């Protein structure tokens, strides 16, 4: 599909079966989502946002379903004011920025 | 043209003559950059993102030069840790995000 960027490129994803709304971010290197609990392994971690730092948890080998595609990705969880899917999952789906 | 998101989508930009390296961010509604001085014709703004807020000076109708194109868009200066070009500028260049 094609996202015209005239409005926020939002969409539905299922993190291990759980539906959440996310904004596709081409400037971020990683992925952060709030409101999710998982059984995969993890390790604590601090991320730097545009405004400052927040505390997160990082899970690995997390199965994600987006745009009818399934991938095994690494994702962070914490109290973010906006859910985002960064480049790490975008490249695995074959997405590109055209002009 | 087209970027594969395997590498951070960074380009060189020419804002009113002054060169800046910027990141193309589809998750950002606006454009904020640091180091560029554009005059005594500005309006104070505050913007929020992950980790907090940033105080900016909004300048309208600034002349930009990126990807062999000349546009006139709105830029915000402030203390950002990374220079961003958001949806307002990406729509003006006609860029899209495809899967
Ligand atoms: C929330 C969306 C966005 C943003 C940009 C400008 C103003 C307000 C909000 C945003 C990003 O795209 C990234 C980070 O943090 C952010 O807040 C983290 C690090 C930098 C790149 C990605």
């Amino acid at each position: 599909p094609q996202f015209s960027l005239w409005k926020r490129p939002v969409v539905t994803a299922y993190i291990e079966g759980q539906p959440v709304e996310v904004l596709l971010d081409t400037g971020a290197d990683d992925s952060i989502v709030a409101g999710i609990e998982l059984g995969n392994n993890y390790s604590p971690k601090i991320v730097g946002g545009i405004g400052g730092f927040i505390n997160t948890l990082e899970y690995k080998n997390v199965e994600i379903e987006v745009l009818n595609k399934k991938v095994r990705a690494t994702i962070m969880t914490g109290d973010t004011p906006i859910n985002i899917f960064g480049r790490n999952i975008l490249t695995a789906l074959g997405m590109s920025l055209n002009l």
